[PDB]
């Protein structure tokens, strides 16, 4: 139980950070993970070390998933390494950081396009296969912007995600008729190249700590408990769901 | 709850849930600016105003999902009034497909007119609003922004989260300036918009059993909230999602 070993999962952002994190847990648990991002070297590096320490099979695969036609050719690559797909992570994604006044129209569109348009797109070309899983779950990643925001000039990152929010469930409504779960995992506030400036200013690291009971802020490896549930059929009855993994930050 | 003496811009504001919105307003004494792609159809929604409720009234043409034009709908009302205190952004489409074979164009068309469009009317009356004494921002929402009742509304539903996150980034940001941003959230109204789900009795039928007041929405019922959340009286309320629903969302 909460064996994933024969199971084949899609990473996009699996290179690094909270994405690799995830990898980490669903190759531990046994599952194959194909790692997209837009380095290619850096993808591979990943992919090798989850074969090395989870004696998995890996695929690394450059894609930039705003780009529709990169998607398209990504999810042809699955096919045509492993036949099949079981479990999708949508965890690429990027910010600018700008008041909402001065954003360049530009930034505000990418960061909406590869966080939003990005997510859908793979959902969209990863349904074909996963219509031929007995076990097919979506993961998408959102952030506390679902629900709250508590950083000023992030407003297109937070519309982004909260419109993964309302993706997700109209995706699980759609989609449940074919056993196809979608959920969020919503992070707290994790160190990662994403948020190092933040982290790097004491005052607000001090008052993000306020801010959370469990009194630290998270790891990767605190996403891997909860990827591995949603993917495994531990989780069957779990779709349309906002899951905050966030030292308990919504609930004060 | 008085707006005499106040400017609204209301786009949207042609038709259905914008007009109704635009005649709570102007039945205020708000005076209104009526923008929409269609400038026969502004402007007879803008003169039905003035003649109605004797407010002052401009229209518009402007598709919101074109920040060039959103400029220059923002630089018109400058020109009319020199002010803006309100700002309702109802403009909106949909396009009905299965996610898996939604196309492309229209899943991205229905984000650019519904959310860019949106961030782009906010971003550019800002610093009019920051002159108002008063500055409310009101965005049209959905039920999608809490959950997704019908099938084939994916590029909407995925637009109107994408809204109410924004409304509570926008008004984290301009707390400071006073600017207050709210989101109306209706649940299900009679409207071109809609007709297609009404038309189907199997369908009305379903919606109604998850209304407690027992009836659909009509333009009427999001007049007060609109007055209220643009009024002196609503001045502490801010980054709020409020559902105009009959219920819906509470059963
Ligand atoms: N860290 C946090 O506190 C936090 C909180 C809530 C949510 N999140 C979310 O977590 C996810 C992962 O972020 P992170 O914190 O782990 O930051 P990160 O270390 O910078 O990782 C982001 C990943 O996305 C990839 N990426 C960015 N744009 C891409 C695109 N267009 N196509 C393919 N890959 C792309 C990156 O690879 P490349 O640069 O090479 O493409 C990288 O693998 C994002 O959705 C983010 O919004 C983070
Ligand atoms: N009806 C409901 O049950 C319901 C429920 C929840 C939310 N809503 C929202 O309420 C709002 C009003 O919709 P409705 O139901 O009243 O539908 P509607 O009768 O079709 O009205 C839509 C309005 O938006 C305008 N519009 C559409 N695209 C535009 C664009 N690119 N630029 C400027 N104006 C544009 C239309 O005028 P032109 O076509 O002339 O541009 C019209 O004035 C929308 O945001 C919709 O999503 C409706
Ligand atoms: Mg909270």
């Amino acid at each position: 139980v909460f064996d994933l070993r024969g199971r084949v999962a899609l990473v996009t952002g699996g290179s690094r950070g909270l994405g690799f994190g995830i990898a980490q847990g669903l190759a531990e648990a046994g599952c194959s993970v194909v790692v997209a991002s837009r380095n290619l070297e850096e993808a591979s590096e990943a992919a090798q070390k989850l074969t090395e320490k989870y004696g998995v099979e890996t695929m690394a695969f450059r894609c930039d998933v705003s780009n529709y036609e990169e998607v398209k050719k990504l999810l042809e690559a699955v096919k045509e390494k492993f036949g099949k797909l079981d479990t999708v992570v949508n965890a690429a994604g990027i910010n600018r950081r700008h008041p909402a006044e001065e954003f360049p129209l530009d930034e505000f569109r990418q960061v909406i396009e590869v966080n939003l348009f990005g997510t859908y797109y793979v959902c969209r070309e990863a349904f074909s296969l996963l219509r031929e899983s007995d076990n097919p779950s979506i993961i998408n990643i959102g952030s506390l912007t679902v629900e709250e925001v508590t950083m000023p000039n992030i407003s297109a990152y937070a519309a982004s995600k909260g419109g993964v929010a309302s993706l997700t469930k109209a995706l699980a409504k759609e989609w449940g008729r074919y056993g196809i779960r979608v959920n969020v995992i919503a992070p707290g506030w994790y160190r990662t190249k994403m948020t190092e400036a933040v982290f790097s200013d004491p005052e607000k690291l001090d008052y993000m700590l306020k801010r959370i009971p469990l009194g630290r802020t998270g790891v990767p490896e605190d996403l891997k408990g909860v990827a591995v549930f949603l993917a495994s059929e531990e989780a069957k009855y779990v779709t349309g769901q906002i899951i905050f993994v966030d030292g308990g930050w919504t609930a004060n």
